[PDB]
């Protein structure tokens, strides 16, 4: 109770809705590796694994090349989030910088899932 995170109304993503069991909701983001941010799960910013025990949050992070050419390794951001648990799970997707670091002021997308 110290200090919201304090939704922007310039920018919806938290998704607070219910859900199933592994009910793999697959999440094809768009983006630019080659812009600075990155769009994984927060606290895992740089990690291998998102995931953990909660929601199987088995993602990749393909950054594709270009259609013919090499001078763009940009593709996007699939997450599988698997509801492991039943309760109240929640995919912390973030825009970061891995090189930096994580801040406020970055975007969000926070699918929540109340799962039954």
């Amino acid at each position: 109770g110290s200090h919201m995170i304090a939704p922007l109304s310039v920018k919806d993503n938290d998704k607070w809705v219910d859900t199933h069991v592994g009910k793999t909701t697959e999440i094809h983001l768009k983006g630019n590796p080659t812009t600075g941010y990155m769009w994984t799960r927060v606290g895992f910013v740089g990690k291998d694994v998102l995931s953990d025990e909660i929601l199987e949050v088995v993602c990749k992070y393909t950054p594709t090349p270009s259609s013919t050419p090499m001078v763009g390794v940009g593709g996007i951001y699939v997450v599988l989030v698997k509801p492991r648990k039943r309760g109240h799970h929640t995919l912390e997707l973030v825009y970061t910088r891995p090189f930096e670091g994580i801040k406020p002021e970055n975007e969000r997308y926070t699918l929540h899932l109340n799962v039954k």
